[PDB]
């Protein structure tokens, strides 16, 4: 039985200690402190070598990645992408400490056109008249100029000519996975989440890509060069696979949606994760799945009954580099 | 005596009000129970509940322009949006979050669209494989808080304080293999070139059965977007199914089209959205191709704090060009479980004779 | 075992038959419905008589208010006053439907004031430096000019004179309580929720009454007029006795803080409440007393194991119309 | 072609922003974990991070005018505040909800009150009596889902997250019963006209222990207001406690008129107010008796939708005068057991040396 105490600044400011204490000081701190115990559970299980029993199961995917112990699939929401989070995410891509993305459309396009022009703070109470009159999109506290989307177009439009060509006189069959693998080789950024994403071999599945300003395009494009398509129908394949052929897997989970219960329906396929950590603002009171606690998707199989789920109650963009900390940077060493 | 600085931060004059200011006043039960009078005064109580009487109001709105008639070329206007759907005054879009058609505002939504009052509907995948499996076997009320072990245990899946046995999913998969073999013979040898909404009126359908939304829609011609129709049992299914008979391709590019025209090529347009997710923003982004819809309601429960589109107010996406700048946007935050059908009460069933 | 449906508005707008099927459409629908049940519970056990050995107990306190079989227990939030809830709960006091009510000091003035000059609707969004600038406070969506508490204080400061004269040459001891009972008197209106609850002998708990207005002016008053004392310890005899003597208990709380506390505190002393049902906006996640699920209470003795309490999560504006209208209302009857 | 009103909303003309504009920035982790630069990095990475870096800055200017020397009538400031709490160049009132007394911000409030860091404090009576009781017993991690039946069959109480067993409170009754009786001797004989904050000096002193706060509030000569100190388990105690010795009276005017001169008489105020409820309104009306606090920081997870107190943004309470029109206040819309001991780390933790 472990007592409730909170961090005492009599010690002084030691940083480590300080974010270790949130485990003993209760309500959504000690819910940090088990996602943190759990996403280190991840990454010990990742770091075991596989046996020649499960190499040989784990080997049975025409994927490129090397094989580990656990494969990590990481969803985000596309505000995250246009916050700072966007930053974390890259990191954790760049050092393959992660296997599987999962985001929505604007969760894509932002982090190429950071890669253009960037996003500034704001405040949440801008008036939207002031504001489109100047051709200011807003997002949350954050702001857009819509010159950003114009450079964008003029960017991704020469990018689409040649997919539709190689669609049509090479037999390529895109698809959104397929296609944000192109487009993280084009930006050729190390910035960039989709840069590191395609280098590593890290699959990103996006099934409803047309929900954004590359839909936009794509809509526009079709006008001049028809018949582009984007077929869902092989990634849910492959994301499936990803699932089945794990030796373990696990779910980190920033925010709710599409990311969320398509990463969970994956791990649904192989009787569930071996570990969660949800970090996301819904609840459950709606009945949505973005609100479900871990326990729901517990009596569906996406998580396995055996597992210690953790969700963590929070906006991401406070806890999620915290986390990170005291998680995947320790052990940057041996993603290297 | 007592500080001068304090007495007049505390007894401040104030100034006067416009005389068109509206008092605040819930409704006197010593009338009695009249309920059409006790949501009316919804719109004096304050909170969520003068939200919802602005809601009802907006909707209104919407409706009295679609009523309005309308003279139009009905062959320039198919052919650019490549739709049997002859124009209105109003396009009115219907967004709901999947776990809707879970519960029981199924039987609202069916109803609209039954009788026509909308014109594109929006829902995630689990929105359109729910209504389908309802008609073959039905979903139970519950508890959140029943443990997810024993409800796997006995083949029982939780949606939110609702129930879905694994047997309806079976019988799901049984209905459902031989369309989808179908469907890949006609795309391999009629050319049929598959997209959500196309796969979704093929099951409305086949499912032949007035309690499912999608039967109506079909009807109607009331065309379905789900960009990400693999998110759910559908999902699941396909997937088997293609290692039975590979090939099915859902493309999403031409469904983009077809939701954007559908925006671009309206007298006006009004959004009524359910819930957040891509059901939000998909309607809203197909509204700046005409730089902003002209009504708007949103009822949803998510918050504007943590930067999420679910959470944004009507206000950011006038930022945007989704919502016009002269619009008079609306949001309650409330269950739409509880608000949706006292404003179809309010609403589109008072209107009832105007659609036949 | 209860299948899900919806109202089908083929049938055409029949608002009762719409009421009755928010039981069976889900989320939040369904613990409306299920709190229609738990009042209805409380009401039909309030008209139940007393046989003879339950009247003996019942009637071992000092209150002048009448025997029966329910004591029910009503709480709400400020804010709650400052809406048109204020007319709901003015109803079922008037009609003698509750019998204890608890309110923070707002919910007090506010009813006060509404007596003196109206309350206003607004916007959230109304910037506070122009509102400031005008005497325009805000509460929520709605607004109250300034010069509504000028004539408060023009009202209550010559009661304030009698109270102490009363106090100083009388032997009176007040505390809330007695407080409120005798600006209902003064009010002297119907339309006061206060004015009702002294005629009916409700009586009204408010520990932290100088949280407010009345606050405001007790503080402007004491300097003309020093040492009126307002005690909380006979306060909360008062409030427990409500509960240790009842035969049954019912507690109907919109919203948190104190009053949900307070009520559920004292219904501890009796070994916990028959019936409750609660609405509110809050969330457990953060460990708030106000975001507690009945539940909570159970670990404690507040509520009783074998009671089947419900929270509606939702804004109580929406719903405590629709629930009166489904629950007291329908019994008018019996209460005149 | 693509058509031109679609074509012009989207790609519509941006004006340029102002050069001092923030550009939007994680913390690189190719650096390596440097906390401090990381806590900074909040500031730049948005949503509620953004918020955090802000409440540091605000936070960090509240301590910053507080240290500035001050040349002021120690006789006449005592005489019209009834205090021997001498005047600094800012006033700070810390606020917070009971719960995070029985969580380990217990620890963090403590430190600052052992230091003399804030002026005022105002929490309500589960706030005092869990300080207490912790020095008797301590509490215990659990879970939120753990049913309430079982959890009372054992005797235990659940509280979130946390437990408490029911012994913890018959430590605390033999513990206060002593305290009590000489507190009805001291009114009956010595003149003692109890109020809250008397009492709770009254308790820290007795429990004489350096882990509680409101042991270090009373040395420091730090007022706890807390006006409905009746609602917990102080209050249960003092109800037995009567019937065994009666006429104890607990009078909130006089603790009205002292929480109110605090606020008057500073030279400036600053608020930090954790959660909502009385906690929130009692420091925040106090405030309006001057016009308005300097610097005020929220941290709730409340939102405004309900039109509830707690849920309401700090410009609410500018259009009341609790707040300073040229006020730069912020809320960060978070649980403070994750948030607070971070905003402590980044202000009053780094001014440990000014303090001394
Ligand atoms: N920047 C953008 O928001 C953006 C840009 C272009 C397109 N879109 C489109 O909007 C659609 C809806 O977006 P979505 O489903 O990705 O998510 P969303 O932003 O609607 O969020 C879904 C839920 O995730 C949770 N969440 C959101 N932000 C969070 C945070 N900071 N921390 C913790 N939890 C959080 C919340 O509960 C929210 O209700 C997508 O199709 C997307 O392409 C969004
Ligand atoms: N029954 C199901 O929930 C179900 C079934 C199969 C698949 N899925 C999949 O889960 C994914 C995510 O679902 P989604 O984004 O459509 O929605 P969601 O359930 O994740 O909800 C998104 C947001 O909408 C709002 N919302 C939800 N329920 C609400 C209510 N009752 N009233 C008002 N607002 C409400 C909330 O703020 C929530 O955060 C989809 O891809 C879907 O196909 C869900
Ligand atoms: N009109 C006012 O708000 C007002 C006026 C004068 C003084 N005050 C003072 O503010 C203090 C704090 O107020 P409080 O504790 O009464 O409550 P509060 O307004 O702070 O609300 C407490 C909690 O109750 C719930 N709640 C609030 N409004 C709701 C609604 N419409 N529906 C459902 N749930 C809701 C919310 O979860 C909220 O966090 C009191 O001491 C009071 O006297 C308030
Ligand atoms: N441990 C306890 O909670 C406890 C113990 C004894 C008595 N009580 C009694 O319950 C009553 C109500 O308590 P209260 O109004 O002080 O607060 P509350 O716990 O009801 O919280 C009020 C509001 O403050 C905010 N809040 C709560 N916890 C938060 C967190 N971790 N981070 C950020 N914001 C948060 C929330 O919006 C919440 O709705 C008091 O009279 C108290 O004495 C509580």
């Amino acid at each position: 039985s472990t007592q409730v105490r909170g961090y005492d600044f009599n010690r002084g400011v030691n940083y480590r200690a300080l974010l270790e204490a949130f485990g003993t000081t209760g309500f959504q701190a000690t819910n940090f402190g088990r996602a943190v115990q759990q996403v280190n559970a991840m990454i010990e299980k990742k770091l075991e070598p596989l046996s020649q029993d499960e190499d040989q199961h784990a080997d049975l995917t025409q994927s490129r990645r090397p094989l580990t112990s656990c494969t990590i699939f990481l969803g985000y929401t596309s505000n995250l992408i246009s916050s700072g989070i966007r930053e974390t995410i890259r990191y954790l891509v760049q050092h393959n400490m992660v296997d599987v993305l999962v985001t929505t459309a604007g969760g894509v396009e932002e982090d190429l056109i950071k890669c253009l022009a960037p996003t500034y703070l704001g405040e949440f109470s801008l008036r939207g008249k002031e504001l489109r009159e100047n051709g200011i999109n807003r997002i949350g506290n954050l702001l857009v100029p819509n010159e950003n989307y114009c450079k964008f177009e003029d960017w991704l439009m020469p990018i689409l000519d040649q997919m539709v060509m190689e669609q049509n006189t090479e037999g390529v069959k895109w698809t959104p996975s397929k296609m944000i693998a192109r487009l993280g080789k084009e930006i050729n950024n190390p910035e960039s989440v989709y840069y590191w994403a395609q280098k590593n071999h890290i699959p990103v599945f996006s099934p409803a890509l047309t929900d954004g300003s590359l839909g936009d395009m794509i809509f526009f494009h079709s006008y001049k060069n028809p018949g582009l398509v984007l077929d869902i129908v092989e990634d849910l394949r492959l994301i499936n696979t990803q699932a089945i052929f794990a030796k373990c897997t696990g779910m980190i989970i920033l925010g709710g949606g599409v990311v969320k219960h398509h990463i969970a329906n994956a791990n649904l396929m192989r009787n569930g994760a071996d570990y969660a950590v949800y970090i996301n603002t819904a609840q459950e009171f709606d009945g949505s799945d973005s609100g479900a606690r871990p326990d729901e998707a517990v009596s569906w199989g996406k998580i396995r009954v055996d597992a210690q789920p953790v969700k963590v109650y929070a906006d991401a963009s406070l806890v999620f580099p915290l986390l990170v900390a005291e998680t995947f940077a320790q052990k940057m060493d041996a993603f290297m």
